[PDB]
């Protein structure tokens, strides 16, 4: 009938119907019952001494008794540890939190038909760990505001706010089908994160056109923000710079293409050009990486660059 897994915290148990929810290609739901049920072994060391060894080792995916037994085996385990506790909120590792990313979309984006080798699909395979690079560069305190430009279902939004203290982190998205699967994602984000007892920063997943007059001033008060501009059109680009053109000193953003060259030299000739008020570094997480060899774009506005080219006119 079902298969559950009761919660390490005492939240509501995770319940999966059987048959087991059929996954992407390389993903079954039986492996993540497993993986999560490793995960709380890793958080919990009393678990792991409690559970019987070989349960882990000997299982059968696809038989009820023996995914029954593993979760029952895992179940009492629980109840003894929690015995225990009688008798007397973190931030989820890196580890635990590409393994909850991994559970939230697969609960989320049921039979992919709808929505490239950078899709979200293969999320925690390439782009995870160059946003946790990211995020580590960035060092975002409780003072910022983060918005991700074009989440799509929300993974970048998601990942962030499990790591960082912004005061609030925003995705906003345009496409219909994206916005609707991030709604989805958004409550099984916040689901699975009681469900292993783990801390996250607030965060709102939004439909809409980060272009529009709304997002304009939006976009003015962001301390950080992050954008995959990697496919936009000439005319999305010059928009965006027209927005980023009224950001903070200091303001961030982080790209998949630089926004202003890296060897800008302002003269008279481009002094309408974003390069005039942002600094521009290429970064990349090669420079004990051993993924692919992927760079980001670190942009921070600073109108010094435009003060001191009016100063060095007037005072050569
Ligand atoms: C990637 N998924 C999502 C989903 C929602 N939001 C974001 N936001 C975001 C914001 C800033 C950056 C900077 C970079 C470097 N990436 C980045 C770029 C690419 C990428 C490459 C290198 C080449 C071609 N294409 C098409 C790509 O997508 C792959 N993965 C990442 Cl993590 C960003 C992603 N990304
Ligand atoms: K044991």
């Amino acid at each position: 009938l079902e298969l559950r897994l009761k919660s390490p915290v005492g939240a509501e148990p995770a319940v999966y119907p059987w048959p087991l929810p059929v996954y992407d290609k390389h993903h079954d739901a039986a492996h993540e019952i497993i993986e999560t049920i490793r995960w709380v072994c890793e958080e919990i060391p009393d678990l792991k001494l409690a559970m019987e060894n070989y349960v882990l080792i000997d299982y059968d995916t696809k038989s009820f008794e023996s995914m029954q037994r593993l979760c029952d085996k895992y179940n009492r385990a629980i109840d003894s540890i929690h015995q225990l506790w009688k008798g007397t909120n973190t931030r989820p590792s890196t580890g635990l939190l590409r393994h909850i990313l991994q559970q939230v979309y697969n609960h989320s984006v049921t039979d992919p038909e709808k929505l490239e080798p950078f899709s979200p699909e293969v999320y925690g395979e390439t782009s995870f760990d160059l946003v946790a690079q990211m995020i580590d560069e960035i060092k975002m305190t409780d003072d910022d505001l983060f918005v991700d430009l074009g989440s799509g279902v929300g993974q970048v939004v998601l990942q962030v706010a499990a790591a960082t203290n912004c005061k609030h982190h925003y995705g906003v998205e345009k496409a219909d089908i994206p916005a609707k699967y991030a709604e989805t994602m958004d409550r099984e984000f916040r689901k699975w994160m009681k469900w292993y007892g783990k801390k996250h920063a607030e965060y709102t997943l939004e439909r809409g056109d980060f272009l529009s007059e709304e997002w304009r001033e939006r976009i003015a008060n962001t301390s950080v923000i992050f954008v995959n501009n990697f496919a936009f059109g000439p005319e999305v680009d010059h928009q965006l710079k027209e927005r980023f053109a009224n950001m903070k000193e200091g303001g961030r953003i982080v790209s998949s293409k630089p926004f202003a060259p890296l060897n800008f030299r302002i003269n008279s000739r481009n002094l309408s050009d974003i390069g005039t008020i942002m600094r521009v570094v290429e970064l990349s997480p090669l420079k004990s990486w051993t993924g692919k060899p992927v760079s980001y774009y670190l942009h921070t506005i600073d109108r010094t660059i435009l003060e001191n080219y009016f100063s060095s006119l007037k005072n050569p």
